[PDB]
């Protein structure tokens, strides 16, 4: 395996004919409340819009799955809550072996007095129903954490 | 957006800071019957494993989402069916714009007399109940197609 680049959130490199390109592992969120989900919306340069996705971020270095959700649940909606591990996936392992862990979040409650609000983030409370409704009419669009927070919704939470 | 490299299924750019990969669209397929679902496992370099997953491919230049389902079931499983498009997502919108579109296989049948075989791929029939079972003790992966067509059974292929 020959490197071509060593960047900040990936590498790339070549294994014979194989474009590889190694990313760190990440983590999602899965938080329902009062029938909605709740979905995040960011900038995302790569793609030149705004997907519907739920709480995620990658491993920081130090941390393990657990720690990172906790993490990333409360720097970007300010929340915490008991969190439970529910599955992982890569998300495409034909080229990368970014592998994402996903957790349900319950008991949602305000990590602080007065949460700090994330500028970069869109916080899109939301019924999965709705999401993907108005994505099946090409209204919006999923990112893989979106879609499978709305399907393990659909699949064991609904009631 | 300056490239660093241009490849075979990826180009590696920068836009700013960002660090993107440009990735052809893909496909998966859906295809339950008997109570089993039929998953493919192969040789991932990438990973280093073979995690579980379902039929899918990059959508091939002069090919649309449907086109490429159909020739990615028939390859790798010699099977045609009844195609309905579900929905769509991008697999990791934070790095990449591989966008991955799904569909249920319906009606399956032989594509000919005495399909031809796949060598790089491993058909695997298996309950989804089962497959999720395995993974939550740990003891098989997830690809994001696989994850999905799992999901997507508990929530709406039951009974
Ligand atoms: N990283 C790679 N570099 C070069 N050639 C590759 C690579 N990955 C696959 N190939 C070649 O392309 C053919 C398969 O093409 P596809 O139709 O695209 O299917 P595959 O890559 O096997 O799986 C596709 C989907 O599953 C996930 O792994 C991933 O998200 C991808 O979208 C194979 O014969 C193989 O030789
Ligand atoms: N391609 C990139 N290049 C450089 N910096 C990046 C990139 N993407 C995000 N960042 C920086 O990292 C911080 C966010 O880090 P993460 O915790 O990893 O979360 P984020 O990237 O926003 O979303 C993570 C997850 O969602 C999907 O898009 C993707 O699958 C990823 O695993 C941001 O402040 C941003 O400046
Ligand atoms: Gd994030
Ligand atoms: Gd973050
Ligand atoms: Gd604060
Ligand atoms: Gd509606
Ligand atoms: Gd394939
Ligand atoms: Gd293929
Ligand atoms: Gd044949
Ligand atoms: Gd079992």
């Amino acid at each position: 395996r020959t490197y071509l680049y060593r960047g900040r959130i990936l590498n790339l490199a070549l294994e014979g004919r194989y474009e590889i390109v190694e990313h760190k592992p990440a983590v999602a969120v899965i938080a329902l409340r009062e029938g909605r989900m709740l979905f995040v919306r960011q900038m995302r340069p790569a793609v030149g819009l705004a997907p519907l996705e739920i709480p995620a971020g990658l491993i920081e270095p130090g941390e393990d799955p657990l720690e990172a959700a906790r993490r990333e649940l409360a720097e970007e909606t300010g929340l915490s809550g008991d969190l439970t591990y529910l599955f992982s996936y890569f998300v495409s392992p034909g080229f990368t072996d970014e592998k994402t862990h996903v957790f349900l979040a319950e008991n949602l409650k305000e990590v602080e007095a007065h949460p700090d609000e994330d500028e970069a983030i869109e916080v899109v409370w939301m019924r999965p129903e709705e999401a993907l409704e108005r994505h099946q009419r090409g209204e919006v669009e999923f990112s893989a954490t979106g879609l499978v927070g709305v399907l393990y919704y659909h699949a064991f939470l609904r009631g």
